[PDB]
């Protein structure tokens, strides 16, 4: 189980706070994830200033959100700097209204457990191979992605939604939320939506 | 090397117990008394083949102590006890009311009323040690007070505010009785009588 890890005590306590104090406005997890994605794009953009190889694995700088209503999943993918394996283990397993306090203290990512029974973070960084981080909140593991490098560069956050969080699978909801929290993000944010013959394509939200 | 993490299974188990028994929480005492009884049963067996078994403490009892000022509830038995290695493994790894005793996870029902649970235990083959937890981790350290128990274990609960009622004597006596009526070992509750004096009171 050299791939299995446990959470630092403080993180456990922190996840417990978010759940007990934000259960009346769970929709903020989308805000927090879109915000994280945006900070990630800012860093690769900052890296491309000095390193001229920074953007060779994925020239674009976007944020695409997809709804798999059949597998009960919600995907949020950015083409930011991404995270190395060691960063998945250290930065997600430890740390150094409360709606505003979370993003400021650096723990807004855990707001995802407000609507998910399981969170998965797939990531490719310019200096490592693609890896997968998974957790149901009672432990977590990190393994090399057997699919190889399918992201180029960036991160995908996958949420296996709670049955009560089923509404986050309907497009009308996500679009409303994506739009409401995409307002001040300096990057384009699309949503895989239907157009009704009935064809699917990326739809710009901001 | 004094702070450990709970195994994933235990984590899952604590939540289940807490999510499903929030309606009948008084169960926690039944579970502690029951465990106390098992412990006593085991030292008694050992005393059959081991003449030195009861060297550290000749009695086979279970004593319950309420401390309102400090907000603590103590459950002490004089059974076989637990060695440091056992506290670590047997506690960190593994109506449903009567379904938890079966699986052997009753202990955790203590978190239904306690923000923090402490386990002090002295086992014939080791020195006294202390296991503490708030459910988000746990730690095991050598008791700096020495071999104070002689032999056995003390379950100390730092009761939640909404658990203020288990601090009241008449309540514990009432509860300790309903569940001690089946244990073949004497259960006492440090009670009081009005001058006002304190002394053990037999419940079964
Ligand atoms: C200031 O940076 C932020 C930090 C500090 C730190 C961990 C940054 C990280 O160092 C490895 C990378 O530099 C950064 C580019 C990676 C992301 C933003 C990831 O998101 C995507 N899309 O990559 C996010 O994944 C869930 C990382 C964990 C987030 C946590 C625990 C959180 O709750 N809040 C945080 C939000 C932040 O903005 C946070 O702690
Ligand atoms: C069958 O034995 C029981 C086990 C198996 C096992 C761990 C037994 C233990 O092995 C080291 C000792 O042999 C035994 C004498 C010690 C006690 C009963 C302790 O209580 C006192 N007073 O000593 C209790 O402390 C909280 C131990 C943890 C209890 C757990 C996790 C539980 O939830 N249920 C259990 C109840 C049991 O009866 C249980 O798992």
């Amino acid at each position: 189980k050299s791939e299995k890890f446990a959470f630092q005590a403080e993180v456990n306590r922190m996840m417990k706070l978010i759940i007990n104090s934000l259960y009346k406005n769970k929709e903020i997890f989308l805000r927090e994830l879109i915000s994280n994605a945006s900070d990630a794009l800012d860093k690769i953009r900052l890296i491309s200033l000095t390193d001229e190889n920074a953007l060779a694995g994925n020239e674009e700088l976007t944020v695409k959100i997809k709804c798999d209503k059949e597998k009960n999943l919600l995907h949020v993918t950015d083409t930011g700097v991404g995270m190395t394996r060691e960063e998945l283990v250290k930065n997600l397993g430890t740390i150094a209204s409360t709606s505003e306090l979370i993003g400021q203290f650096g723990v807004g990512f855990y707001s995802a457990f407000l609507v998910a029974d399981k969170v998965i973070v797939t990531s490719k960084h310019n200096n490592d191979t693609q890896h997968i981080w998974e957790s149901d909140s009672n432990e977590f593991s990190v393994i090399a992605d057997p699919r190889g490098n399918t992201l180029g560069r960036g991160t995908t956050i996958t949420l296996v939604l709670k049955e009560e969080a089923s509404d986050y699978l309907e497009l009308d909801t996500i679009k409303n939320l994506v739009k409401k929290y995409s307002q001040f993000i300096n990057f384009p944010i699309y949503v895989w939506s239907s157009k009704t013959k009935t064809v699917w394509d990326w739809e710009l939200m901001n």
